[PDB]
């Protein structure tokens, strides 16, 4: 039912946009756990809600494409996000990261919640993602299969550097700076299709693959996002110690999920906020 | 593919049956190894074909058609599955979920599940019995989750944590009740791993999966695992070894036992 | 999903191309990486494009479509696939799946196979041959294995088995003709691993697909063994290295197409006369 994410269909869908504002965004920031709160921080903002763009999909109120000034950088924000557990396609979560594209965006930041399978990680703690393990994608569901779209990129994009190191780099410095450096992580995560929580033989098994974190979001949008050439950050907020022991009374819980996610909302944005004040300027 | 899992498709199903029988069922029964058992035992059996109910799913000819048996085993009501539906036969999650859905509307509260199995753990011998105390869903982890989709919220959440998945106290009632009738030396607990197949396992494969902590695997059981803990029905499940899994490259008889104790098991289940 | 690789449809194919070629082609070859000239090098060649059999599977080239290549190689008959079906694509399994059916109905006994693969095992050259002697189909451990749906009993049996998926006479026989031509410190024998791609499998892919034991990894292949062995078929597929796989994060080495292509572009000519000498030499003729 979806439109292609073609240049001609993705086209049409910014061109919609441009008319409705004329803030060209360099940065486009799609908001997970810990950013619920992102849009207050948007000054000079106009907010788009998604029902009011034509082919641009839709999730739950509507979601919003917020533009706008962050930390004195132009800004579009994803308010809404497109998960596949829900039964999206392809197309639809790969639209909107290519709608990113044509409008200006050079650097995708996100952020997601997280099952924390490395032993060392506490509950709350940023993990930054350095990798992934896409196991979607390596068992014929990756969000690139079909023809390749060659006005967006290569038919075998290359993952080699996906998780920008002076991104990353720069994310390790300010968190270091402002106090919380002894949150933050970098990791491997690994994408389960969900949305069942993970058993604690497949978190097991996770773990022994070399992956510190596990989740249901985020790898479908880097793979399109380095596919047309933008630059990505990205970072897990641990929500629940994964339970490797199936004889444990410990289990994830949704709404404990949620909490630890609200919580940690306010440093998460304040640690976005001081990532993009800090980043080059040309 | 079907009609929709929800809870409307659902309940037209379940009160259709309710018509055709009396029997309020407490507990369900899914027969993959010991199809031919079990289902005979049952006292006061009402066999309803699969086709004699609208928008239930249809087996797929092969000149056995599918049923829905219900009736009495030592001294509780039941309901027998004979007739799975597979992931590797082109169903879809909807067809796969909507009888286990079909099981919570008519009373179900504890789904006990047999299928076959290839035995990874090196132990293990053919004719040996593998109670699952976990799984790994492999199509699940892959995006081929059976409760992928918009959630039926009228059935459970959408998050759903797959703690003691294989309820830890109905494990324990059925080693005790095997080993108290002398074929203790068969059962073995483990970790199964779903393979979507419908190919056995390469020597390769075989070998991945006995390192990620399998100890068997096969094509079924999962898919209906997940929607019964969704719904909160208390799942048991044992794995016959019906094949011996070769490593490297290089390199029926059970029915009657396992319908024994599966009848002995619900004997001693405790009654609400 | 195109047609249904059934009996009817799978005949109609087969007998439109007895009408165009009076070859009775007793291996199949689909040229993968470094199999380019091996295809132009056949005796005596009826050319059919794909564009031309009714039902048949189209791919192209940037427009080129493939093409069905009947003759002799080594005095043998062959049929030869120029222009593979991968599933990253978007190609239905009944897609991937007709050719090789219809091979068998046209008298095919043995496919032969090449691809391109990243090199996990840590002691693999750029441009290695690894035979596959076994393979981890992630995929179809997944609910995408190609023979979901319906099983096509014309063809085959519901659950088959892959125990010599990968004939052992045909590996033993692979490695004798490079040893005794001088290029067998060239041959290995490995475990192919499938990611559906099109992404390069990151650093942290690799070092998992290492750790399972995988030799090579690469996004084709195991759709089509799979449909070879379910109908009968003995395999024999070698995997030419064209990137060493990067396991670290930490390193600016990346895998890039266009190295992966000057690779089978450089053995080609070495792969073509292996194959040759190979079919030269195998059993039943």
């Amino acid at each position: 039912e979806s439109v292609t994410a073609n240049i001609e269909n993705v086209k049409k869908v910014a061109h919609h946009i441009q008319k409705l504002t004329s803030i060209v965004p360099e940065i486009g920031i799609i908001c997970g756990s810990g950013l619920g709160k992102l849009a207050d921080g948007v000054k000079d903002k106009i907010t788009i809600p998604y029902t009011k763009i034509p082919n641009f999909p839709q999730t739950s109120h509507s979601g919003n494409l917020i533009f706008g000034t962050l930390s004195g950088r132009k800004v579009v924000v994803m308010q809404g996000r497109f998960h596949m557990y829900e039964g999206y396609s392809n197309d639809t979560v790969a639209l909107p990261i290519r709608v990113m594209k044509l409008l200006g965006v050079k650097i995708l930041m996100v952020s997601n919640a997280a099952g924390g399978l490395n032993r060392s990680l506490k509950l709350g703690d940023f993990v930054i993602l350095k990798d992934h393990i896409y196991l979607p994608g390596l068992g014929l569901n990756n969000i690139l299969v079909g023809p390749n779209q060659e006005a967006f990129g290569t038919r075998f994009p290359a993952l080699s550097n996906a998780y920008d190191r002076d991104l990353r780099k720069l994310a390790v410095q300010v968190a270091e700076e402002n106090g919380f450096g002894n949150l933050v992580h970098q990791g491997v995560y690994v994408m389960n299709g969900g949305p069942c929580y993970e058993t604690p033989a497949e978190c097991t098994m996770l773990l022994n693959m070399g992956c510190d974190v596990v989740g249901m979001s985020t790898i479908p949008e880097v793979v399109i996002a380095r596919h047309c050439g933008i630059q990505v950050f990205a970072v897990s907020l641990v929500t629940n110690i994964s339970v490797l022991d199936v004889e444990s009374d410990l289990k994830p819980n949704h709404e404990e999920v949620l909490a630890t996610g609200a919580q940690r909302a306010e440093l998460m944005q304040s640690w976005f906020e001081k990532i993009i004040e800090k980043l080059p300027k040309d």
